[PDB]
């Protein structure tokens, strides 16, 4: 509906704002399963020893 | 080639552009290496046990 309703000079804009907030929130899920994946080998080294 | 083919005005626009862009991956390094940073501080730590 963004690009459907404009042309590409108009359009761009708003794609490079939606590109940024979507990035961003795949940024902030990844570190996140970064922190919680450590927090798991901590525990799975337990259960090992 | 920003301030080579854009008067000042029009280079601000261009120029914030790439500092937000090198300013996200600067970051992006610096959380991988706490991250990376925190592993081997634990393998040490078993090292010196």
């Amino acid at each position: 509906d963004i690009l459907s309703r404009l042309d590409p000079p108009e359009a761009e804009v708003q794609i490079d704002r939606l590109i940024t907030g979507r990035l961003q929130s795949l940024q902030t899920y990844v570190t996140q399963q970064l922190i919680r994946a450590a927090e798991i080998r901590a525990s799975a080294n337990l259960a090992a020893t």
